[PDB]
């Protein structure tokens, strides 16, 4: 069970039990820092930290937030949280269950979570998740925090609190499956309404990439807002749901694993010729094939530059984090977003600028608006190399809209190097 799995753990209410980690001292304050920036502005939220632990989130959400829930099922754990947060007066503790804990309806602008689906069985994932929904406002935000396919700390164990004598009861799930799961989950409020999670974004924690070389702590914001459509609302399919997309990721595996991109060879060319301070936006939907990707890995190591690359198919996104495990070089980091312009809004939030793009399909799978906001995330006048399939040179530049804020200086035919058709080399530049 799981409450005896951390039960055992009640005279140990510390940092390093948190993050069921030895070494945590080395750790905790870049994984807060990192987690919080990440985060909406809480200044004046009502915010509930479930699963808060000894409540670490607690203490720093406690220095702006209107009021704060902080709640765990662990009584001793919730006694140390009151004692360390002792000095604040906004702060209410329960110790309950997750799916137990009382919440206002609509009464809440973050329900935060950091570690605690792996804790949950599929229907117990399901159920919280609903509840979530019904405590939150609208446009309230939800975040999610988990180890996926393998514990925080690794295939290595340095530091590991998890006895190699007994059994580890935790759900170590794919990243792919929570993303599925948050994109598609529908919930009716009482007034017959029905809301989704705009998924903003999943992103690894840097701290884990840096310093424990594991791209998997995966985390996601979420925003409640109106879904007259639906992906699926009954619980059931919803539970069953996980365990095909499970398959299905193995499948992708399968296929995809040792394949080189046919856009490398091309790729590899042009950029050995150019010369781009600031990290590079890679950018690989895979609309005509799974087999066309940017591989940033060969882009780090050929240009020496960190890599921000994002996929927008939450199957292949779970699959280049395998690969960057494997290749353990830290200049390189993937992001999930559903589109473009998910990004750009979020990097234009940061006030991010990227020195230069590196795309397969920029233009075949994205909207003119979200092509002419890119230049929000781009320092002054960098250049855009994307590879694009096209019926022809004259299909592709009738019907294709050039951003007014740059120009194609080159639409080259490279067809006979992406080979296992018509593909363009794009060369552009903001103006
Ligand atoms: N079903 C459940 N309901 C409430 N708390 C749970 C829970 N399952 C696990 N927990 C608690 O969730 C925590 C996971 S360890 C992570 C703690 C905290 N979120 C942090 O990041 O520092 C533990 O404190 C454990 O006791």
């Amino acid at each position: 069970t799981y409450f005896s799995f951390w039960n055992k753990f009640s005279s140990n209410a510390d940092i390093n039990t948190m993050m069921l980690n030895n070494n945590a001292d080395q750790l905790e304050p870049f994984d807060r820092a990192d987690i919080i920036q990440d985060l909406p502005d809480f200044t004046g939220m009502n915010v509930v930290d479930v699963g808060a632990g000894i409540g670490r989130f607690t203490t720093t959400f406690a220095q702006r937030a209107k009021h704060v829930v902080s709640s765990d099922f662990i009584d001793s754990f919730i006694e140390k949280n009151k004692e360390r947060n002792a000095a604040f007066e906004n702060i209410t503790y329960q110790v309950s269950d997750a799916l137990g804990l009382q919440v206002d309806p609509q009464s809440t602008d973050l329900v935060f979570t950091n570690w605690l689906l792996m804790y949950l069985n599929e229907q117990e994932c399901v159920r919280f998740l609903m509840k979530t929904m019904e405590w939150l406002k609208p446009g309230g935000y939800l975040h999610v925090r988990e180890s996926c396919t393998e514990p925080s700390t690794g295939k290595s164990k340095t530091g590991s609190m998890h006895s190699d004598k007994k059994a580890n009861p935790t759900h170590y799930r794919y990243s792919s499956v929570y993303l599925q799961l948050l994109k598609e989950l529908r919930w009716t409020d009482a007034r017959g309404m029905q809301w989704r999670f705009n998924v903003l974004w999943a992103k690894s924690v840097p701290t884990y990439v840096e310093r424990v070389l594991n791209w998997r702590q995966v985390h996601w914001l979420c925003v409640k807002v109106p879904a007259q459509d639906g992906g699926i609302s009954n619980e059931k399919a919803l539970i069953s749901a996980m365990g095909r997309w499970k398959i299905i990721q193995d499948h992708t595996e399968y296929l995809l694993n040792g394949k080189t991109s046919w856009a490398t060879d091309v790729i590899n060319n042009v950029i050995s010729k150019v010369d781009f301070n600031l990290p590079l936006y890679v950018y690989s939907p895979r609309v005509v094939s799974p087999f066309v990707f940017v591989d940033s890995h060969n882009i780090a190591a050929m240009t020496g530059l960190s890599v921000w690359a994002v996929e927008t198919n939450p199957l292949f996104y779970r699959h280049m984090l395998n690969r960057c495990v494997e290749a353990k070089d830290r200049r390189v980091q993937y992001g999930w977003n559903a589109d473009l312009q998910s990004s750009i809004n979020d990097w234009g939030l940061k006030k991010a600028r990227f020195g230069g793009v590196i795309a397969t399909e920029l233009f075949m799978a994205n909207s003119d608006t979200s092509l002419m906001a890119l230049k929000e995330i781009l320092d002054d006048n960098a250049n855009i190399f994307t590879i694009e399939p096209a019926l022809s040179i004259e299909d592709f530049k009738e019907n294709v809209v050039v951003p007014e804020n740059m120009e194609m200086i080159a639409i080259t035919d490279v067809s006979a190097y992406v080979v296992c058709p018509c593909w363009l080399l794009v060369h552009a530049r903001l103006l």
